[PDB]
């Protein structure tokens, strides 16, 4: 063969990339589609097109803009510019409107500069926006605010943005108000952290500084003080009637109240109707209330009769935080993924004045997630196809028949296509599939009416050709058994492989709890040169702990993080030498955030199975990591819950094991999210009993050590050490 | 050769130690030794000894001490324990005090706990010490402590100690107490720290504290607030126990009041006569004032008439710092240190009332320091001996006839002995001499009368044995020729060094101004094992700005940092890589602190010479180094004085030119000096070129990173490092 491979600069500097079709759904008929920096309006049924918003439009408005936004009625659109990321969700900007129908900018009563979110209502043109951590509600973009909290304060009182941990951990998103489903009402929350400890570190910044700044945030450990939290509406029709509108506080249950709690769902129902869910910092017990206006009196009612109650005996309540309702139009009915009696995650029934729901799918497989729900349908994405867990299916089920299930997806092009998520158009008139692998991914726009395919988006023939010519790595997804049960792994194989020859192995990890790192998702990454170029296999495996495969198997290191998904990933290792195309002298291993324990716990093992290992952002002691995350895996450090285990399942309680491997240790100085004190203590550990080690910090880099250059510098840095460890003379 | 080499392990454990003899003079005619814990006194004309202190003495005393301070009377000991550091000279402790006499402890009115400094007047047993930033002193142990200051307040105001750029940079010490030579007086220092700037940096102490710590100090930056300061003297003879202390002021003449100033010598003269030197934020103007106490006034009076002016054309003033004067012994003319017109460094002869000097010593070489001083003879050490700047010797001029030079020291073992230091009993009646190189150190006891050599106190005959089967290096010391003028240079040569053979090269850098990496003596280091067991050359060289050679040389790099000093380096080595046993192909580099800031700048020059090399804790740009040690060199960084050098002499603008070397960069997470930020600023300019190279930080360790573990770390990582440099393919 002659062809080139797969090379580090080909993947540092994205010399083949995928293309992608992002469209964003006005309405059910129409979607936007950028293209040419022109943003095109697409009718679905007949697919022509006009442009919505010519490249030109923004030439001399004399900032880059970052993003853009309509408002639901389409009278109006939303610019973003001065965007300065803040943490995984979170970030600032300043931002303009522009009239559509005019066609001009608006220049009075604008948006305040340093703006933390801001949200369209879901219908009309009405905004609401936080800044200075207080909420304001403009009824036009052009008119004057109604400021509607007074109690902002910052890194203590966040009303209608997340602090740090709700961000991170409960939301996974930074806003915390919600808007009624026509926009007389905003619900919000207030997040208290007054009490909440403060990790601290350096900012370098550019060189021109001349003193370091230090970098202040909020952020509860394990065991230490949470933010405490209020659930607020205001009905924000009143507020040109009314001087200063009251905000209604719906008060959490009396068995949320009895200690430390967190808000962990908000839902509309109808337009009077709204759901809450709370869950005890005892991550096993949560409560979601139904609440109604009540109209003669303005006040918020949540009967008790229509309270529901979620709780875990194996391990926590849903994979990551209480799985969210559906609701059915008239608010009387909803759906909700839940655990059956077996273990596995299905579509439960319920209505509202009934504790009991109805499973409407079954099987040894589970839901992934609720896409939609009309009259006659609920539509679903499961892993039921051909029991492969890491496979990604739309299903579609009669309301009126729960046994006609229609795979909407399986069938479509299977040997390419196994892995599908989807966007629904406003009313479920249309879906666009996405499908991201094992082939290709492949985008198609289909009509709801029928299921027939309307027509291809985008199949990624252009890239395919130029793969043509590239020696590219084959991929194995496959399972092995242990104790009689089924553990998936994948591998990305050089080309040519042959299973007479002996190849050296880097085994890449995360392996966190409801993790997945062997599915069918085709991927152009790191790894894609290490087979390609490097001739390395490079294998992941989905052992106990992991998710979509049901509890037996995701709550098995319930209370015991370091164990069982760390002895799995070698017992993985044993597994891959046995089958006799493994050089047993070149096993490597490499994992960052979770995967950096996993790899830093498998190296201090003491295993003999690994010659060196990369441990990238690694957790370090779990009373590092931050409360709600640590604490809904471990309970908490006392004597009395699971200390124990947490001095027990540090990397440092390890360091004299380290002498038999090669090992490199990288961090990133204003992680955020795990501190640069983790890594700082597996360093001190090291060098306490005189092992010697490769490091590496990255300035002013976070968690995602994603910025250009970095992202860049970690790769080479990471090829040299690992080639080194497995250079043969 | 059967032999063993000295192996790293060996200076990493301390196999083979150099002993010493550490005494304290306490009389004209005796002195303390501390022997196998017991303390002797010894008797300086026989040689006998009594046991002054038993070492079992305190067997069941509670902790164990770390130092012990005899009052001059020989009555009372103070004992030090729970030693605590703080920064170079700082440390708190506690002290209890031992009544030799009664042959009890004191229990009555102990000195607190955390005492941050204590002294003893120089005669008597009088006790004045620092706790809370105020100053104490009790007449007796026993009885309670008179209160002398109440403005102490934690980083902000410090009496009688320092605060850390005057510690560092200015005293190179933690006191600012002076005892008049009787102990009536007694002299503080006041600083206020209010304006400073604070550098913050994150410690992480051991692993069980979840939240790391923010270390603040009062630190200034090159051109940033300094502290400020004040003088006073109280009268310790006329202390109540019920009226507050009055402490007289002496302010500092108008000429330093008229701007940022330093004080920079405190210095009695007589019992009744004290004098201080002031210096101006631009370091090349100071002045002496001498100061009279007025019986009449209680005042203290510094008459104009008596004002000593000095100043520096070409660069600063004194090597660091304005150099001490000593006064005769009835305080009316004194001796001192200043540069002569040729720019070498001479004693002068001052009339306390007559602005004129006379320079009593002369040629082109220098006196380190003045040593001892009677009515006959002044003792100094110089670098005259044979015209070798890196020798040391003592000598003796007749102050009646200035061309009366005697050389004590010269003589003596030529071909041992070419680097001394002494130690004179209180009156000059006996001396020490401390030979230390270039063959191994040789303690030796001599009487001033006729300068005979009473006795051998200790000679390292054991160790001389012990070396003699080792396979020890040679050092050769020798100079080369750049534009007509000598500069130094030294080789550590492996054993059976041979000339027809190639060798490679280390580079050991240190080049601050005034620097002497060039001399005679003897040590056993990292370079001893490299040239021993790993047969590495390594050099170090003299260039532009090194000390003890003139002001010609001295001064080259004024206001000209990281320019002839990193220039000279690489010419060095260009001349050592055209001698025909150096491997031209095999040339390292490294340094710390200075020498970490030319390394780096050396390895950032493009110059092609050097394959690799290392950086401890450098410097990366001078904005980030503090005030008083950058400003003496390089003024102010702003436009109107040198901004643009200061912007010019950066690591981080030479980041490109690393491409074409290896570079390992280590820095300790906790140092207060040189701050790790200016580490990062390097790191994250070569990930922003991208450039490849090698880290290390140590968590928690400071500018010396000199714990015992990270001590042994650190040289065995650089040790892999300039292995792997070093091999061939
Ligand atoms: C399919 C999916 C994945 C995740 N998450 C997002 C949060 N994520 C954690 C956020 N912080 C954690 C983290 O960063 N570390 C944990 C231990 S090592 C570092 C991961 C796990 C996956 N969510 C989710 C979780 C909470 C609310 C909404 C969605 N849903
Ligand atoms: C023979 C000698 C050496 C020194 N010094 C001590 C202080 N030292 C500086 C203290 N901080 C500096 C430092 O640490 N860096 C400077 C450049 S990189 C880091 C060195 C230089 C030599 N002194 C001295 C200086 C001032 C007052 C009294 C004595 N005398
Ligand atoms: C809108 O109403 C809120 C609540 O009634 C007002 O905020 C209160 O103001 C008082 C005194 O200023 C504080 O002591 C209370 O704690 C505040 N409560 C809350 C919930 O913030 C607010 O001032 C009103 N706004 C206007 C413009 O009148
Ligand atoms: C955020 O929480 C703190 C308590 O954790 C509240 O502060 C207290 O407020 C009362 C007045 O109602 C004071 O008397 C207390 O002394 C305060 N305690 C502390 C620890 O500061 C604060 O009001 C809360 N802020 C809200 C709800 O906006
Ligand atoms: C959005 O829903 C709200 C909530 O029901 C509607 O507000 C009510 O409108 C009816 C008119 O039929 C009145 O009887 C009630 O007094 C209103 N209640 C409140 C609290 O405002 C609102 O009309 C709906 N808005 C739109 C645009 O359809
Ligand atoms: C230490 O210095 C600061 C100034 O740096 C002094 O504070 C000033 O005090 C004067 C008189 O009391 C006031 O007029 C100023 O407003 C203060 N300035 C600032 C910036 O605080 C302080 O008093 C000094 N302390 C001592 C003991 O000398
Ligand atoms: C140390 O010297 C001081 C300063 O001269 C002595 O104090 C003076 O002593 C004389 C007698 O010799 C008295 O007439 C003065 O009134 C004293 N002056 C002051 C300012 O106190 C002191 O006696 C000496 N101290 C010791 C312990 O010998
Ligand atoms: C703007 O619009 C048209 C696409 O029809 C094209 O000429 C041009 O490439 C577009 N893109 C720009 C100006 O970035
Ligand atoms: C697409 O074509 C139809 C005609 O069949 C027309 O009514 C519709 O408005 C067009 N839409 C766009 C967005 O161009
Ligand atoms: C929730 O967890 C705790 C400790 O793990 C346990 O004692 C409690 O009973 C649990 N609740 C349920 C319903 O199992
Ligand atoms: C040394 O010897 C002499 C006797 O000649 C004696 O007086 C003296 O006290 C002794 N000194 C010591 C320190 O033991
Ligand atoms: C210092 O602390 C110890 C133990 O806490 C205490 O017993 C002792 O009395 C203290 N010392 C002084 C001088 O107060
Ligand atoms: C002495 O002065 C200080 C501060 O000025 C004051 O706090 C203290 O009360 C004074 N004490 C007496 C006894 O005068
Ligand atoms: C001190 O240095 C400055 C700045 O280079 C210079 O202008 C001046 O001549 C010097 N001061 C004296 C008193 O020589």
């Amino acid at each position: 063969d002659s062809r080139k491979t797969y090379t580090l600069t080909d993947y540092l500097k994205n010399t083949y990339r995928l293309k992608l079709y992002s469209l964003r759904w006005i309405s059910d008929h129409e979607y936007l589609y950028k293209q040419e920096n022109n943003i095109l309006v697409f009718n679905a049924e007949y697919g022509n097109s006009s442009v919505f918003l010519e490249n030109s439009t923004f030439d001399e408005f004399g900032h880059s803009i970052n993003d853009y936004s309509i408002s639901p009625d389409g009278q109006f659109i939303l610019l973003e510019y001065n965007y300065v990321k803040q943490w995984r969700h979170s970030y600032t900007a300043s931002y303009d409107i522009y009239d559509l129908n005019k066609r001009q900018l608006i220049t009075e009563e604008r948006i305040p500069n340093n703006t933390q979110w801001v949200t369209w209502s879901p219908v009309g043109h009405k905004l609401a926006y936080v800044w200075n951590n207080d909420i304001y509600v403009k009824i036009e973009p052009n008119l004057p605010s109604y400021r509607i909290t007074w109690t902002g304060k910052e890194d203590i009182i966040y009303n209608g943005i997340t602090d740090w941990v709700y961000e991170e951990e409960v939301f996974s998103a930074y806003s915390a108000l919600w808007w009624s489903p026509n926009g007389t009402f905003l619900a919000y929350a207030q997040f208290n952290d007054t009490e909440v400890p403060l990790i601290e570190y350096s900012f370098y910044s550019d060189e021109s500084l001349q003193y370091p700044k230090t970098v202040r945030v909020p952020y509860p450990k394990a065991g230490a003080v949470n933010p405490t939290v209020k659930f607020f509406v205001v009905n924000t029709d009143s507020l040109s009637s009314v001087t200063n509108a009251t905000s209604i506080q719906i008060t959490a249950p009396a068995s949320m109240l009895i200690g430390d709690h967190y808000l962990c769902d908000v839902t509309w129902a109808t337009q009077e109707r709204i759901s809450l869910q709370w869950l005890r910092r005892i991550q096993n017990y949560s409560v979601m209330d139904i609440c109604d206006y009540d109209e003669s009196s303005g006040r918020w009612n949540c009967l008790v009769a229509r309270q529901h109650i979620e709780m875990s005996t194996t391990g926590w309540v849903g994979r990551f935080r209480p799985s969210e309702p559906h609701f059915t139009l008239d608010g009387n009915s909803f759906y909700k993924i839940i655990s059956n009696e077996e273990g596995y995650r299905h579509i439960c029934y319920f209505q509202i004045d009934k504790k009991d729901c109805t499973f409407i799918t079954k099987g040894t497989w589970e839901v992934i997630g609720i896409e939609a729900l009309t009259s006659d349908y609920l539509y679903y994405i499961s892993n039921e196809y051909k029991g492969m867990p890491g496979g990604r299916n739309l299903y579609k089920i009669q309301l009126s028949d729960y046994t006609k299930v229609t795979c909407l997806s399986c069938e479509l092009n299977p040997e390419r296509c196994q892995y599908y998520s989807v966007s629904f158009s406003k009313e479920a008139k249309y879906y666009q599939l996405r499908c991201s692998g094992p082939g290709l991914p492949l985008y198609t726009l289909h009509s709801s009416v029928n299921d027939k395919g309307l027509r291809v988006l985008e199949d990624n023939s252009a890239l395919d050709k130029m793969l043509q010519n590239v020696q590219m790595p084959s991929k194995k997804l496959d399972f092995i058994i242990l104790n009689e049960t089924k553990f998936w792994y994948q591998m990305i194989l050089p080309p040519h492989f042959d299973k007479s020859k002996k190849y050296p192995l880097l085994l890449d990890v995360y392996a966190g709890p409801c993790s997945q790192k062997a599915d069918t998702v085709f991927r152009l990454n790191w790894a894609t040169y290490l087979a390609s170029t490097e001739n390395i296999i490079v294998a992941s495996f989905d052992g106990r702990g992991s998710g979509y495969q049901g509890d037996k198997i995701m709550h098995a290191i319930n209370r015991r993080l370091g164990t069982f998904e760390v002895e799995d990933q070698i017992e993985a290792a044993r597994q891959f030498s046995k089958m006799g195309f493994v050089d047993n002298k070149r096993i490597a291993i490499w994992g960052w955030s979770y995967g950096g324990y996993v790899t830093s716990m498998v190296l201090g093992s003491g295993s003999g199975v690994f010659k060196c290992g990369i441990a990238v952002a690694p957790v370090s002691r779990w009373e590092y990591y931050d409360s709600v995350y640590t604490e809904r895996y471990m309970g908490l450090p006392t004597p009395e819950d699971n200390l124990d285990h947490y001095r027990n399942s540090t990397v440092m309680s390890r360091a004299e094991n380290f002498k038999q491997v090669e090992y490199l240790l990288i961090h990133g100085t204003a992680d955020d999210n795990v501190h640069f004190q983790q890594s700082a203590q597996i360093s001190k550990a090291l060098v306490d009993v005189g092992v010697d080690f490769q490091a590496m910090w990255y300035t002013d880099e976070d968690h995602g050590i994603a910025s250009s250059t970095a992202h860049q510098h970690i790769y080479t840095h990471m090829s040299h050490f690992i080639k080194q460890c497995f250079s043969l003379p």
